[PDB]
């Protein structure tokens, strides 16, 4: 079937969309060539339309199959239970999309009167009702690139589909549980948002080191939103359904998916029809969940399909990596082609064609790839980097206009060992932090897809948490991270590192002469900006769960 019909009538806008970098002498002085950094908008929605909209043709094998029922054994073990109307609230987002019928995400929080009933409502009807598709309001996203010359082209804006605020508190009472503890438990080590940044990069590593003759690679679905098929949705229920659940919730659970999940009626902000929907919602409490188990239930059927020796796969939504046994480059190149093939079959064809890699650091799996760098004592450290492009158009972004989405700071707590983060946005946010006294300003951001409200002044502590005190010590970098990170730095006109040096020193000094755990910032953040290092010794649920599009504050 068709991943969409559409009317005719226009995906638009709810407010102004800003599209360029504003001159602000502030993300000047990070980054010159401004005109290089852009955010989608409304007005390339057309584009992104022609791109995700196509006929699904799925054919399944016995491969499928098997692993399809296997998985289901897995979650036949996993017991979930339904949220309190309260706990639901309390995951509510303060600045969530409010609700059309005459309350926001505040009174829900509040839990206020109008809010509860109207949420009661929505539950009761989808117990009372599990055949009227479930209206859904689709929205072009606004996200931060730097244009690409050799792309030909400006990124198109991705689409975000959600239901209304009720519907949303409503799916994280049925299935938040669920999506928070079957993934882990029907995929194992496979599941990628089991682990913090270091654990990711210690099951890559663990993983290439175990194969005698280690081969990689990376597969990109084209639209893999637009490639989840009706039968993918109803088939990941059967998952759900396989837990040991309440009555209502597989009641709950079941009408969800066949009002919401499996398709419905696209709105545009206006309250015209745009059309119909036959495959995956980016904006629904499931999306995340759903994703990976279908991706991990195609990727390992197409495995066993194309014979691949001793597989190892790491999934994480949409994002697939695998690392197994080479049987010659000749052999491999044939392996991954019947690989592709089944996956198509499955209903996912590649973007681009997977290629066997050999060396670890050059495969790129959810936007990262493994790297090394040594420790004080010169000991060997391996960490996740990637190009710093986005991140540091995104910076440029935060810095210049007000965003609730302060991505600088997610970027500052995952890849805090990378020099990129260290030397660059370590540097220009704290010494902003100090000019504007917003050292204490806790600030939002999201971290494998849900809100978590951030402390500045935290990072320390957080960053010897996830990536331990070597991350504040590392040196001898590759000469491949070394080279991406100079040549994204003149393509975007960032100062080159030495004048982040010179600028780090000073904010390393005057975080020194603050107190409490702004001298720890000062102290532990910026150690590798002077020749006189100080000793650092230790100082005195982010990653359980992916729920990109799933309206989640923690
Ligand atoms: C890829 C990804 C997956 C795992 C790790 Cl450890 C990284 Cl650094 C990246 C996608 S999955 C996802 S959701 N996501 N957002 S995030 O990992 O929470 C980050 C937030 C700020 C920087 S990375 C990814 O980037």
């Amino acid at each position: 079937s068709m991943s969409y019909t559409w009317t005719g009538a226009l995906i638009t806008p709810c407010a102004a969309e800003e599209s360029k970098l504003p001159i602000n002498a502030l993300s000047n002085s990070l980054l010159r060539h401004h005109n290089m950094v852009y955010a989608t908008t409304s007005r390339s929605a057309g584009l992104r339309q022609k791109k995700v909209t196509f006929d699904r043709l799925q054919v399944l094998d016995d491969h499928y199959r098997d692993v399809l029922k296997e998985m289901k054994a897995k979650a036949s073990t996993v017991k979930a239970k339904l949220l309190s109307v309260e706990e639901a609230c309390k995951l509510t987002p303060p600045h969530s999309a409010k609700s059309k019928f005459g309350y926001g995400a505040k009174d829900v929080r509040n839990l206020s009167s109008k809010a509860v009933n109207h949420i009661h409502s929505v539950w009761k009807d989808l117990l009372e009702d599990t055949v009227t598709p479930i209206d859904t309001t689709i929205m072009a996203k606004n996200e931060v690139f730097c244009v690409q010359p050799e792309k030909g082209g400006r990124k198109p804006a991705r689409l975000i589909v959600f239901p209304d605020l009720g519907v949303r508190v409503c799916e994280k009472m049925a299935l938040y549980d669920v999506v928070s503890t079957l993934p882990q438990v029907v995929m194992g080590s496979s599941y990628g948002f089991q682990y913090s940044p270091g654990q990711r990069v210690e099951f890559l590593v663990n993983t290439w080191k175990s194969k005698k003759n280690p081969m990689g690679f990376s597969y990109d679905t084209r639209c893999f939103d637009s490639t989840v098929t009706e039968n993918d949705i109803r088939v990941e229920e059967s998952i759900y359904q396989c837990c040991d659940l309440a009555p209502e919730a597989r009641q709950a659970i079941k009408s969800l998916t066949e009002r919401l999940y499996i398709g419905g009626p696209l709105t545009n902000s206006k309250g015209q029809n745009c059309g119909y929907r036959r495959c995956r919602a980016s904006g629904v409490l499931t999306t995340s969940c759903g994703n990976t188990l279908t991706c991990y239930l195609k990727a390992s059927a197409a495995c066993r399909a194309a014979k691949l020796q001793d597989c190892t796969m790491l999934v994480n939504g949409d994002d697939l990596v695998v690392i197994c046994e080479s049987a010659g480059t000749q052999e491999d190149a044939a392996s991954l082609r019947v690989f592709t093939e089944a996956m198509t079959r499955y209903s996912a064809p590649p973007g681009d064609p997977p290629q066997p890699e050999y060396d670890l650091e050059l495969i790129t799996s959810c936007s990262s790839n493994v790297s090394v760098a040594h420790d004080a004592s010169g000991k060997r450290v391996y960490y996740l980097t990637r190009d710093p492009t986005t991140p540091l158009a995104r910076a440029a972004w935060e810095t210049a206009r007000h965003t609730p989405v302060n991505s600088w700071l997610g970027n500052i707590i995952m890849y805090a060992p990378t020099l990129w983060a260290r030397m660059i946005l370590m540097t220009h946010f704290f010494s902003i932090l100090l000019a504007q006294e917003q050292l204490e300003k806790a600030l939002d951001c999201q971290i494998y897809g849900a809100c978590y409200s951030i402390e500045p002044l935290d990072l320390p502590q957080i960053i010897e948490r996830l990536h331990g005190l070597s991350a504040f010590s590392l040196h001898s970098y590759s000469p491949g991270e070394i080279n991406r990170v100079a040549s994204c730095l003149r393509k975007l006109g960032v100062p080159p590192l030495r004048a982040w040096r010179h600028r780090a020193r000073n904010v390393r000094a005057r975080l020194l002469s603050r107190g409490g755990r702004a001298a720890i910032c000062g102290k532990y953040l910026f150690n590798w900006a002077v020749k006189t290092k100080l000793k650092l010794t230790p100082i005195a649920s982010w990653f359980t769960a992916g729920y990109s599009g799933g309206d989640i504050y923690h």
